[PDB]
């Protein structure tokens, strides 16, 4: 692990130190999310992607051990993406491969769209955020449901969420439960929830909708400027496969160098649920 | 190459001879098909899958350089599958990975269903045959049209068909053209087409419908007993991606260990159209 200052924000990141083309991992979730998500959430892939390249994972704005956004105006999708981009510029990353999950996928997409010179490959995993908004309800309804039904307890909450989305499940690693718990009791987490509740309607959600609209625009125009791989779990409970397929149709419309991989007996956490196939497929995509 | 006798049928096959897990390639087409399909149709894949295992390719019944079925009763999908099974048994293939394309895909399924002891992994590529029958028309309508509009000439026919199906391909290799021309003009081809016209309605087509109904039954029952990969080209013209997806949905119902890979800018011959991606993905899948 390491810590650095990115445009006035204290950012924690992970670096493989290998001398290969870099792979940047952008995790899911957003600031103030009822579940803490961090570098450790990548779990085994941090080691597993060692063969395919120099692995880097970064804590997003206002998540993990990274600082909250400097201003309320920065509670936007674009601020997050720009934070990751500035982080990459700071580390002199080139020939980059972006692997994003959930909300991170959205981040990754934007970067690919906004900075093709830096990015060579893009991987989107189970990202309802990058995809068009659901026809009814919100992308948060599943999560609101899971939060409201959660039993008291910090670890109990995390296990509750894992039970909510795991399909090919086993108990979470104890270390991760400990770290995620530590994140959960943290004052920054409280501040994150407060910031979300404060800035969701004014800043975050509009940036989300406008972001989806922009991504859809680019997909209908020239598509993504880099080779794209979409990974999804057939049994994903938060985000249905249908929107994953639809997102693939939108990408495939004008992005010739693109592919879709659907894994059965997997949920939102495909890399966790079906680790070996995920590594085999995504790894195959990265090493070509 | 080599020739061996499989239940009284002269059978041509290719074996790289490596001491690795076997990969059996079953090519497309059926006996009497207006285009000859053989081991050579696999082209680069024959060398390319050398990395992933011991490659074997076999000419199907009444196809390539193998003899026509001995009896009119043997013009069935099950007879073809039985020929391939018998062939694999004679050479002592175990831990087999079945990779079937188009009609071969159907064969690949049957064996997987019928001989789990022999088969360890399954790959289906662009198989309208394995998929359910079309809601309107037949799986041959596309081909009947391609046949009827073809200009005179053997090479002219083969390039006509290639133009009909190619998406990211360039003019065919001359090496393949000579072989395909010789196959087309050969007396055996004439005998195969005549035999097809003779046995299509009574034996072959009922065997096809019954095969589809049976496969669907097994898929809805216990599914396939081996890890399965379904590969498809998004721009497939003979067999639309929708029916491919439908087939994957049918498989995924009870086959936990299954995946679907959709490749953009590829058609029926995915392995030709997107060679590097295809080799990467399928090769990664075969090696786990
Ligand atoms: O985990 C996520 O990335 C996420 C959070 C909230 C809504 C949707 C999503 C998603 O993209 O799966
Ligand atoms: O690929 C084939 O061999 C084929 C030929 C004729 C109709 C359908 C198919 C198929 O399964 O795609």
């Amino acid at each position: 692990f390491h810590t650095v200052d990115v445009k006035g924000v204290q950012t924690r990141y992970f670096d493989d130190g290998q001398d290969k083309d870099p792979i940047l991992l952008i995790h899911g979730g957003h600031f103030g999310f009822f579940i803490p998500v961090g570098i450790e959430s990548w779990g085994n892939v941090l080691e597993d992607f060692g063969e395919y390249g120099r692995v880097l994972a970064v804590d997003k704005l206002g998540q993990g051990e990274t600082g909250l956004p400097l201003n309320d105006e920065d509670w936007t999708v674009d601020a997050v993406a720009e934070h990751v981009a500035n982080f990459a510029t700071q580390l002199g990353l080139k020939n980059l491969t972006l692997v994003g999950h959930s909300r991170g996928g959205m981040t990754a997409v934007l970067l690919a769209l906004k900075y093709p010179e830096m990015v060579k490959k893009l991987v989107i995993i189970s990202s309802a955020t990058a995809a068009p908004a659901p026809p009814v309800g919100t992308d948060m309804d599943f999560y609101e449901r899971v939060e409201r039904t959660a039993p008291g307890g910090s670890a109990e909450l995390i296990r509750h969420y894992h039970a909510a989305q795991a399909v090919n499940e086993g108990d979470l690693p104890e270390d991760y439960i400990g770290i995620a718990t530590k994140w959960l009791e943290s004052e920054k987490q409280l501040d994150a929830v407060a910031g979300y509740a404060r800035n969701a309607e004014e800043h975050w959600l509009p940036s989300l909708s406008e972001g989806r609209r922009w991504v859809q625009e680019r997909l209908a125009d020239a598509g993504i400027p880099v080779p794209t791989l979409v990974v999804w779990g057939v049994n994903n409970r938060s985000a249905p496969v249908s929107m994953g397929k639809g997102l693939f149709d939108l990408i495939a419309a004008n992005t010739l160098d693109s592919s879709l991989y659907l894994i059965n007996n997997a949920g939102h956490h495909v890399f966790s649920d079906q680790r070996e196939k995920f590594n085999a497929a995504v790894g195959a995509f990265i090493s070509l």
